[PDB]
DNA sequence: ATGATGACGCT
DNA sequence: AGCGTCAT
């Protein structure tokens, strides 16, 4: 009872940009705009690889990982726009730094996470409270939060969308104590308010739509975030929980999507997340450990304390580039040329990311795929990273991994390379 | 023949 | 260290 903490001590939002590469295209040619269009990675394999997609193109079927000429099979108009690609590998720079245009954007508001090329969350608990005191008690009108869906509204005793986000917001908002200011209730709505103008932020600034989340961790910001797609935000409070739970799968609860969310169904027999609440924390911690019991047992109660950890760049920076069929590297001037050319790419990003951001990486880490190996890596070997320096960087890569040659020819590479991968790693400031 | 990254857990 | 898991 009075004892019995509920989750409910930080505001956390997470921001996902909608069909990112694809309206960094459109921002950069019109003729994309308002249309059916994806984002492809290469072209002369069934016309490259989809990697974003339109929520115009959607509608026709069109995904990630369809091949365009399939895609097109879907959607006869669907207009496409292709990576850069470097030294014959894919390119992402461009999304990169359209990424750092939001970033830095978000930065202004809150301390930021970086979850992706695409995704932050946000700390926004002391926000809130600063927001809280200048409101002196004054209710929030709707008009604050154009955008904002309340998860589980309208409820109790018109046909359109617009009009149900309304009506469950005027029940939110006719429901709030905002005379309370520890009310985790109003805190959510402020830090809503808040969301509204980072978003229109983003958008004014950059021309970048998103969608976001607000809530009290980041599990359910993330969880949130993906209720209304695209350009909305959804405010999931701790009370509509249960019901949210009660048929929410498993596998939809970040982390929970791979193995271990298949062993949580399949051990316990359940299907749903609320489902979770009718173990003790002992049993969850038998079945799948301590450390894995105590978070389901928590979070299946809409409780989770991950923090948002103040990270704004990536840990790592790494190259990579698969060889898939007829194209795995079976010669030694094959391995050497393509880690010339990761190595080369990594090195203008390592250069680029020292200026910018006073450190330098000390580790580098080579990882290759061999042919016939199921798993995504084969090998990881490291070496010490000494000056950024491609063809040094290239030379130390093929000797740290030289040996996995079974050929006796000197000349030949057996079994060919399906995946070569360089990554620098263990950055010190400077 | 999805492909390009990136974080973190386990041992 | 080196591998496995999960994600965007
Ligand atoms: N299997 C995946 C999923 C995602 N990404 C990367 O993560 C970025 C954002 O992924 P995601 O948010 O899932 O897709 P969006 O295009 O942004 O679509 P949405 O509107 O649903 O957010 C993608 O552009 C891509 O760079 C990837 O490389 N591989
Ligand atoms: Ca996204
Ligand atoms: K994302």
């Amino acid at each position: 009872g009075p004892h019995m903490a509920t989750g409910q001590d930080r505001v956390v939002a997470l921001v996902d940009m909608d069909c990112f590469f694809v309206q960094v295209e459109q921002r950069q040619n019109p003729h994309l705009r308002n249309k059916p269009c994806a984002v492809v990675q290469y072209k002369s394999w069934k016309g490259g690889g989809i990697i974003a997609v339109s929520y115009e193109a959607r509608a026709f079927g069109v995904t990630r990982s369809m091949w365009a000429d399939d895609a097109k099979k879907l959607c006869p108009d669907l207009l496409l726009a292709q990576v850069r690609e470097s030294r014959g590998k894919a390119n992402l720079t461009k999304y990169r730094e359209a990424s750092v245009e939001v970033m830095e954007i978000m930065s202004r508001f809150a301390v930021i996470e970086r979850a992706s090329i695409d995704e932050a969350y946000v700390d926004l608990t002391s926000a809130v409270q600063e927001r809280l005191q200048k409101l002196q008690g004054q209710p929030i009108s709707a008009d604050l939060l154009p955008s904002t869906y309340i998860e589980g509204l309208p409820q109790g005793p018109t046909v359109q969308k617009e009009g149900m986000r309304k009506q469950g917001l005027f029940q939110w908002l006719d429901s709030l104590q905002i005379d309370n200011l520890t009310s985790p209730d109003l805190q959510l709505t402020v830090g809503a308010v808040i969301v509204e103008e980072m978003r229109a932020a983003i958008e004014r600034e950059t021309g970048f739509q998103c969608s976001a989340g607000i809530s009290h961790n980041k599990v359910l910001a993330k969880l949130a975030c993906g209720l209304n797609k695209p350009n909305r935000q959804t405010l999931v409070s701790h009370g509509s929980v249960p019901q949210l739970f009660s048929q929410m799968p498993i596998r939809k609860i970040r982390s929970l999507g791979g193995k271990l969310g298949a062993s949580v169904i399949e051990i316990l027999g359940i299907e749903y997340m609320g489902e979770l609440t009718q173990f003790t924390e002992s049993q969850l911690q038998s079945h799948f450990g301590e450390k894995n019991g105590s978070w389901l047992y928590a979070m299946c109660r809409g409780i989770e304390h991950d923090p948002v950890k103040p990270r704004q760049l990536p840990k790592t920076i790494g190259c990579s580039k698969n060889f898939p069929g007829k194209t795995a590297l079976a010669t030694r001037e094959q391995v050497q040329w393509w880690l010339l050319q990761l190595a080369q790419e990594l090195e203008e990003r390592l250069t680029k990311d020292r200026n910018d951001n006073d450190r330098v990486a000390t580790q580098l880490v080579v990882s290759i795929r061999v042919q016939g190996d199921k798993r995504l890596s084969s090998l990881r070997r490291c070496c010490a990273l000494t000056r950024y320096d491609a063809h040094k960087m290239s030379h130390d890569a093929f000797t740290v991994i030289k040996n996995c040659n079974t050929s006796g020819i000197q000349t030949e590479w057996s079994p060919p390379l399906t995946m070569l991968f360089l990554c620098a790693t263990k950055f010190s400031a400077s």
